[PDB]
């Protein structure tokens, strides 16, 4: 097996695979679509240059992983923005998928089993967080008022628990001292391949009032085989 | 800064950069060299496929690492094998150099301000443990009989200590419990880019009873800003 941590107190575009509008700033964030100009279906995702192993074969053995990042979203109309910033686990070397509501993740409605994609969304459009394993149609969300706290600061944490199948997520906007959380029971080792990169999407409104940018600050990353 | 640590119980090619000759077996050992066919002037080299960050220039902070490996080499003969293999520090997208006793790193004799790498290397030309920054003649060694101990696992500890510019490297033989160690003052930042790819590179012997092979078995390495 391979065990895989990373801990990006400030972005740098050497160590990431940068695709679409995602770009590092001079500030070192990272920003998934476009923060000037057409911001109109604007779409990026990053991910860690180096795949994280998530089954191993050989000892029927599964990685649990743990990751902690900050962001901030900032839209135009607190009221009508989308479509939201994602975490996901996605096929090595796969390209954006579909725009919208499918986040550069997904291009179907339905499950599709050879999507291979995991992913924790955080919907602008829906005000949730959501839990979608390939297919945007979420297996677990709960409520998260992301508008209220338009422009802030959002720290996360996710855990994956292998021997459990449990898919953890807590979210805190430590300015309103709002809290958000949902769970999610996730057998990976059926719903993703064995080798995954991990990284962020998200996908800007298509219309002039409906545009937002996505921003990562901040993010650590640890996996292991137990 | 970034921080970044790995540990390969098994190889897999999957994150690996691959060159030359360099495979990974279904044990998933990592195999620098042939090991069958033609092994006269095999050369092969492995990085991990993530850049591992060195300097942060903004912080005026250099990081530290700590990388534990095992390894074994195999001579036919072990009076008159070559060349041998190392642990090196090279540019990110850098492609194999010269062979032989150049061990696919390095590609004039004398030092070379441009060549951005940093190896420690295994000589089994010289049966010695030598320190190359930036040319083939090391600014440090110390003997260590490797055909005393011909295809036997050693296990190395490098750790770079940035604060004090100290590289130490320890190996041991479990087998024979011989120990070799040597270290030096070599500052990193001024050596090397501020982002560099780790791994490995070996070359063998150009002659029948002169090639060896190149295995490593096992690998750790973390890096750390403070
Ligand atoms: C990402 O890392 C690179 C390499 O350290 C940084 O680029 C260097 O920046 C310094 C100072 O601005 C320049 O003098 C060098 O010429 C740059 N080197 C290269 C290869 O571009 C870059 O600034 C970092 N990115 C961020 C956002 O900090
Ligand atoms: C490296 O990882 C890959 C992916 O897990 C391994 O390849 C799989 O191996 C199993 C068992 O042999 C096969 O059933 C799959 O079809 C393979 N998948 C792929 C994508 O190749 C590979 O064996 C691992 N390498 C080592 C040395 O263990
Ligand atoms: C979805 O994308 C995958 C990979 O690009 C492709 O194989 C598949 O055919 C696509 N499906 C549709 C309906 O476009
Ligand atoms: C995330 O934070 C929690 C608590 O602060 C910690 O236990 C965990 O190890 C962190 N994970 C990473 C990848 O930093
Ligand atoms: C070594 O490689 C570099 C690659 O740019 C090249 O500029 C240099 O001339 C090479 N050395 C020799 C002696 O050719
Ligand atoms: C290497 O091994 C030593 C002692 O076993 C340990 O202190 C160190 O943290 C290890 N480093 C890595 C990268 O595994």
């Amino acid at each position: 097996s391979n065990d895989a941590s990373f801990n990006v107190e400030t972005f740098n575009k050497t160590n990431l695979i940068l695709q679409g509008d995602a770009t590092v700033s001079s500030e070192g964030h990272l920003l998934l679509t476009n923060v000037k100009g057409n911001e109109e279906d604007s779409m990026g995702r990053a991910f860690y240059s180096a795949p994280i192993q998530i089954n191993d074969r050989t000892i029927d053995n599964l990685a649990s992983f743990s990751t902690n990042f900050t962001f901030r979203i900032n839209a135009k109309n607190i009221e009508n923005s989308a479509y939201g910033l994602a975490f996901a686990l996605v096929p090595v070397g796969s390209r954006p998928k579909l725009k919208g509501r499918y986040l550069g993740l997904f291009n179907t409605t339905n499950y599709d089993r050879d999507a291979h994609t995991v992913a924790v969304v955080f919907d602008t459009v829906s005000n949730r967080i959501e839990i979608d394993v390939n297919s945007i149609r979420p297996i677990a969300t709960e409520s998260c008022n992301f508008g209220h706290n338009n422009g802030e600061k959002a720290e996360v944490r996710i855990t994956y628990d292998s021997p459990k199948n449990d898919l953890r997520v807590s979210l805190l906007y430590p300015s309103s001292e709002e809290k958000c959380h949902v769970s999610a029971t996730v057998p990976l080792e059926k719903e993703v391949e064995d080798w995954v990169s991990v990284g962020f999407s998200a996908t800007s409104g298509s219309k002039k009032e409906t545009t937002e940018t996505h921003n990562v600050l901040s993010w650590s990353f640890s996996s292991n085989f137990i």
